[PDB]
DNA sequence: TGTCCCTTTATCTCTCT
DNA sequence: AGAGAGATAAAGGGACA
C-alpha cells in the first residue's frame, strides 16, 4: 500500500465532522488546514473545536483557522489557549494581536517568548508593545525578538539606527539574519560605496534582507561600473522585493533586453523593482515579441504591465485573456493593458472576464466603469465587493451607481465600500455628515482609515481636534485623510 | 513526521506630496 | 494620482530530534 493513505483517511474522516458546528468550516479553509497545518492540526481544530470557540477565549472560526494553517499549528493551538489570557491580562495586548501572533510557522514559540520578553523589551529598552507584537508577527519572530533584545543597543549607538528603524528591520521573516547582516554590513555598505543608514535599512527591511544586503555588496561595484547603473538604482531593486534574485538577474538580462528588444536600462530597472522582479524579467524576455507580434501591444505597454509586482502573472494571463476580453466583450487592448498595469494584474483580469457580463447586465454598469474599478491594485477585491454591496448601498443607503463606482476606484476600494455601508448611517444620522461628505472622503486611497479617524473624532472627541468643524474635518479628510488628521492632533 | 526557521513570489492596502 | 512603502499570505527548502 501507499503508506500515506491511512494518514490521508483520518485527515477525511475527522475534517467531515468539523464541517459542522460549532465551527463548520468550507473547505477552502479545511483543504489549507491540511495543506500547512498537516493531519495533526486537523486533529488539534477537531480536538479543541469547543474550547476555542465560545466562552472563555471567544475566537472567531477565522481566527482559528488562521493559528491553525502553518507548521506546528498544533502547538500554536495549544499554545494560545493557554497564553491568549495571560496576554491579554498581563500585557494589556487584544486577542487580535495574539491572534497575529499565533498565525505563523512556529507561533508557539513567538507567544511563548513574547510573553519572556515584553517585560524587558518596552522596560529596558523603551520599545512600545505594538512594536514588539509586529517584531512577533512573522515566521521565527522568536529569532527575531532574542535578536531585537541582544542587538539594538549596537545598533543604535555603535551603527546610529534609531529604534523605528531597528524594529522595521527585525519586523520581516529571517528578522534575526537581516538583523545580524546589518550589523556587519552596514558599515561596509556606507563607507566604501556611499549609501545612507536610511537606504541600507530598506534593503534589510524585507523578506530576505540579508541575502539582499550581501548581494548588493556583491554586485554593486559591477553593476554601477559595467552596466551604467547608479547606485540609487540598484537600491531601488533590491529594496523593492526581487532582492536578491532581482539583482543576479539585472546583471543577467540588462544587456540582453536592451539589445534584443529596445528597452532602456531605465525600463530594466523599473521592471526589476519590485516583487517578483526576477520572474517579470525572464517573462519579458520569453514573452515580448509574442505579445508586440503582428502590431500587437507595444514595447511600452509591455513594460507597464511587466513594472507591477507579479507582474509575470500579468503577461502570461494578458497572452491568455487579450484575445477574448477584446473580442468576446469588447475591449480595447488599450483597456486590457490598464487592468493588468497593477499589482495583481492576473487576479484583475481573471476577475473582469468573470464578472462583466454580470455587473453590466445585472447592475447596469458600464464596460468603462467596470474597468476604472479593475485598473487599481487589489481590483478583485474592489470588483467582488461592487457586485455584492451595490444594491445595498444603493438601495438601502441612497447612493447612486456612479458614487458607488467612485469610491471602488481606488487601492483599497473594497475596504472603502465595506467601511462605508459600515459607517454611513452614524455619520449621517448621529452626526449630521451629508452623503456626499462621506463619498468624497471614501472616493481616495486610504478611504477606510479616514472614515474611521472621522467617526473616532466625532464620537471620542479630542480637545486637540475641536476647534475644527465638521466641514473643516471633512475638507483635511478628503485633503489628507487619517494621516492629516493625526498631524493636525499633534497640534 | 512534526516543528521551527528562512527565503522568494504574489496580492492587497495605505502613505506621501 | 503614480511612486513608494509595508502587511499578509502561499509555497518551498533547510535543519533537527
Amino acid at each position: 500500500q501507499w503508506s500515506g493513505a491511512r494518514a490521508l483517511e483520518a485527515l477525511l474522516t475527522v475534517a467531515g465532522e468539523l464541517r459542522g458546528p460549532p465551527l463548520q468550516l468550507d473547505t477552502g479553509q479545511l483543504l489549507k488546514i491540511a495543506k500547512r497545518g498537516g493531519v495533526t492540526a486537523v486533529e488539534a481544530v477537531h480536538a479543541w473545536r469547543n474550547a476555542l470557540t465560545g466562552a472563555p477565549l471567544n475566537l472567531t472560526p477565522e481566527q482559528v483557522v488562521a493559528i491553525a494553517s502553518h507548521d506546528g499549528g498544533k502547538q500554536a493551538l495549544e499554545t494560545v489557549q493557554r497564553l491568549l489570557p495571560v496576554l491579554c491580562q498581563a500585557h494589556g495586548l487584544t486577542p487580535q494581536q495574539v491572534v497575529a501572533i499565533a498565525s505563523h510557522d512556529g507561533g508557539k514559540q513567538a507567544l511563548e517568548t513574547v510573553q519572556r520578553l515584553l517585560p524587558v523589551l518596552c522596560q529596558a529598552h523603551g520599545l512600545t508593545p505594538e512594536q514588539v507584537v509586529a517584531i512577533a508577527s512573522h515566521d521565527g519572530g522568536k529569532q527575531a525578538l532574542e535578536t531585537v533584545q541582544a542587538l539594538l543597543p549596537v545598533l543604535c549607538q555603535a551603527h546610529g539606527l534609531t529604534p523605528e528603524q531597528v524594529v522595521a528591520i527585525a519586523s520581516n521573516g529571517g528578522g534575526k539574519q537581516a538583523l545580524e547582516t546589518v550589523q556587519r554590513l552596514l558599515p561596509v555598505l556606507c563607507q566604501a560605496h556611499g549609501l545612507t543608514p536610511q537606504q541600507v535599512v530598506a534593503i534589510a527591511s524585507n523578506g530576505g534582507g540579508k541575502q539582499a544586503l550581501e548581494t548588493v555588496q556583491r554586485l554593486l561595484p559591477v553593476l554601477c561600473q559595467a552596466h551604467g547603473l547608479t547606485p540609487q538604482q540598484v537600491v531601488a531593486i533590491a529594496s523593492n522585493g526581487g532582492g536578491k534574485q532581482a539583482l543576479e538577474t539585472v546583471q543577467r538580462l540588462l544587456p540582453v533586453l536592451c539589445q534584443a528588444h529596445g528597452l532602456t536600462p531605465q525600463q530594466v530597472v523599473a521592471i526589476a523593482s519590485n516583487w517578483g522582479g526576477k520572474q517579470a524579467l525572464e517573462t519579458v524576455q520569453r514573452l515580448l515579441p509574442v505579445l508586440c507580434q503582428a502590431h500587437g501591444l507595444t514595447p511600452q505597454q509591455v513594460v507597464a504591465i511587466a513594472s507591477n509586482g507579479g507582474g509575470k502573472q500579468a503577461l502570461e494571463t494578458v497572452q491568455r485573456l487579450l484575445p477574448v476580453l477584446c473580442q468576446a466583450h469588447g475591449l480595447t487592448p488599450q483597456q486590457v493593458v490598464a487592468i493588468a498595469s497593477h499589482d495583481g494584474g492576473k487576479q484583475a483580469l481573471e476577475t473582469v472576464q468573470r464578472l462583466l457580463p454580470v455587473l453590466c447586465q445585472a447592475h447596469g454598469l458600464t464596460p468603462e466603469q467596470v474597468v476604472a474599478i479593475a485598473s487599481n491594485g487589489g481590483g478583485k477585491q474592489a470588483l467582488e465587493t461592487v457586485q455584492r454591496l451595490l444594491p445595498v448601498l444603493c438601495q438601502a443607503h441612497g447612493l447612486t451607481p456612479e458614487q458607488v463606482v467612485a469610491i471602488a476606484s481606488h487601492d483599497g476600494g473594497k475596504q472603502a465600500l465595506e467601511t462605508v455601508q459600515r459607517l454611513l448611517p452614524v455619520l449621517c444620522q448621529a452626526h449630521g455628515l451629508t452623503p456626499q461628505q462621506v463619498v468624497a472622503i471614501a472616493s481616495n486611497g486610504g478611504g477606510r482609515p479616514a472614515l474611521e479617524s472621522i467617526v473616532a473624532q466625532l464620537s471620542r472627541p479630542d480637545p486637540a481636534l475641536a476647534a475644527l468643524t465638521n466641514d473643516h474635518l471633512v475638507a483635511l479628510a478628503c485633503l489628507g485623510g487619517r494621516p492629516a488628521l493625526d498631524a493636525v492632533k499633534k497640534l
